[PDB]
């Protein structure tokens, strides 16, 4: 049972159920299989996917296992992409 949800969007519940808004890369996969029973047994390539639309989406930026943060100044554009779709 695929979500019905892009990996951005994923990504975005991740971090912003995060007090910080920023999560290492480990915790997106606890997060997702958590909420998403789908990515427990899917196919091996999504957590590659997950660490593309990281590097490619300009909403989640890398702060100096690492951690990726929420940049505030998407946050209110992937919200309304976020409400789309729940
Ligand atoms: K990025």
């Amino acid at each position: 049972p695929k979500p019905i949800y892009s990996y951005s969007i994923l990504i975005f519940m991740a971090l912003k159920n995060s007090k910080t808004g920023s999560l290492p890369v480990s915790e997106i996969y606890n997060f997702m299989t958590e909420h998403f029973p789908y990515f427990k047994t899917a196919p091996d390539g999504w957590k590659n996917s997950v660490r593309h639309n990281l590097s490619l989406n300009k909403c989640f930026e890398k702060v100096e296992g690492c951690l990726w943060a929420l940049n505030p100044a998407k946050i209110d554009k992937m919200q309304e992409e976020l409400q789309k779709w729940k």
